[PDB]
């Protein structure tokens, strides 16, 4: 299939990375809305409209499946996009719920959901987890991780202080942490290192990566063999400067 | 007299606050492009197009003067906006140069410009300063101040760590710090405090507030009577959820 990948900006490169490593698709058209990014600090009406405009972008490109790599667009706009599309649209929330069902059999394990403000206020993850019977779920909007990560603050005292800022109030020590944002895989080890240090743990909590979860969902749903497509055609498109977005792709994808 | 104030979002309330305090205008139409904020991390082509589109927003409003409160749009889009406009457009860069001309007679005084990445990259402040003979000029993009301030992080260790991140390499004590971004007034005293601590001063550098500069500039250019309009009509418009933007106004204007 010819696939589209939509994100608000460059964050979706963490999903594209998972897709590319799996070698499942031969043609991928990436579109990042880099003129208007971030979505996570904005309101549901604005985001829903952005999702619908992403469909208009892809319509002339005759894609067969659209991945919404953005957890924020997945949380707020996916249902409206799906109603307006004749092709399947797969977001990054449900695949992570499926991944949890498969990897977390104890329905009382403390799960911590991390995302943008918009993602967390939508309760998309809370509702879906409760529907599957999970009972011990906390959510946390770690808004400032996004701009720190885009400024390449992936280590150091600034990142640690920002983690302290958001994590210190936590009541429950999570056993599972959902990276419900495109950006957060880039600090996954730091988040693991946080909870091991400040809680004297031997093993980190289990982290759920949205890109890895959607690869697995897509392999199951569409019966897609891995390592089948070694030299895919990948095209990059952007609402802001595409050269800027391609330079970021080089960094995020290598 | 009926004016417009244009900003990427809510940062422009720092300028509106200055305008209201002066009580010189009767009718103010504020427009924040809150669907697309920020501008500071984006590219010149995009920002220029955002500026031209702002002119379209104000057409039905019959304004007689447009203030570009945004330092980023001022640095990148002002000239094109002015070329396409039948009304005067006033940005926040030139009024701050005038404030320096008037307050800083020693042309060798060291000046530090703070702003978004786009503002600093444009060199608009350095070029304007050179035009008046100020050649001892340094500049620093302090990108993360914008999202910190929008998250209401105006004090405490997270802000101090962020200031340390940007300021620790500074070796030249500035005599003047230009707050070349709508948001930076909300942490002005913290910036003053930092320099006093870091350079061991008994008195901080002089800070140039963009909003106060443009008010003074406008008072001189149009010979407006301060404290004339005590009960102005103020309208808020936004590309995102205007209720969200008005709520922020309440906080910023208090
Ligand atoms: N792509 C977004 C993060 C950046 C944004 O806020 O737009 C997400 O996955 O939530
Ligand atoms: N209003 C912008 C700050 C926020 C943004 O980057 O849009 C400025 O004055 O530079």
């Amino acid at each position: 299939m010819k696939i589209g990948v939509f994100d608000s900006g460059v964050g979706g490169f963490s999903v594209l990375k998972s897709l590319l490593k799996a070698q499942i698709f031969d043609k991928i058209i990436y579109y990042g809305d880099s003129a208007r990014v971030p979505y996570g600090t904005k309101d549901p009406t604005t985001i829903k409209q952005f999702g619908l405009e992403a469909l208009d972008f892809f319509k002339p490109h005759k894609i067969e499946l659209l991945i919404v790599a953005c957890n924020t667009a997945s949380a707020l706009a996916l249902e409206e996009m799906q109603k307006h599309s004749k092709i399947p649209i797969v977001g990054v929330i449900e695949p992570s719920i499926l991944a949890i069902k498969q990897q977390v059999k104890d329905k009382n394990a403390p799960i911590l959901v991390l995302g943008t403000k918009a993602t967390i206020q939508s309760n998309a993850y809370d509702n879906a987890l409760k529907q599957q019977g999970y009972l011990n779920v906390s959510h946390l909007a770690t808004s400032l991780f996004v701009p720190l990560i885009e400024e390449n603050i992936l280590e150091g005292e600034l990142l640690e202080t920002c983690m302290r800022y958001y994590f210190t109030p936590l009541e429950i020590l999570p056993e599972v942490v959902i990276l419900g944002c495109t950006h957060f895989p880039l600090i996954a080890q730091k988040i693991e290192g946080y909870f091991m240090e400040h809680f004297a743990l031997s093993t980190p909590p289990l982290l759920i990566h949205s890109g890895d979860a959607i690869v697995e969902y897509l392999q199951q749903k569409y019966t897609l063999k891995k390592n089948a497509c070694t030299f895919p055609k990948v095209e990059f498109h952007a609402s802001g400067d595409v050269v800027w977005l391609e330079k970021q792709a080089k960094e995020w994808l290598k």
